[PDB]
């Protein structure tokens, strides 16, 4: 009896977890921290 | 009366530190400090 399937290795409970593990190169950017930001209510701003 | 033990040594009571002085090499690392450590529960993990 160890943990081989067919010696009782079926009894064992199947783990996951969900915490999804981003494997994309992606691109990072850093102008959002030195610009300024408005916000807008129709479709062009105008200063 | 002296130190000697002869000559009035053999009252002086032992004496004994019981604290291990580990003189090994061992082995140094830190990749503890830097790597996810995730808790299992059966026998494999699976992401």
């Amino acid at each position: 009896m160890g943990l081989t399937k067919a010696d009782g290795g079926y009894l064992v409970p199947f783990q996951l977890d969900p915490t999804v593990i981003i494997t994309s190169n992606g691109s990072l950017n850093d102008i959002r921290r030195f610009a300024r930001q408005v916000v807008a209510t129709g479709d062009v701003w105008h200063g």
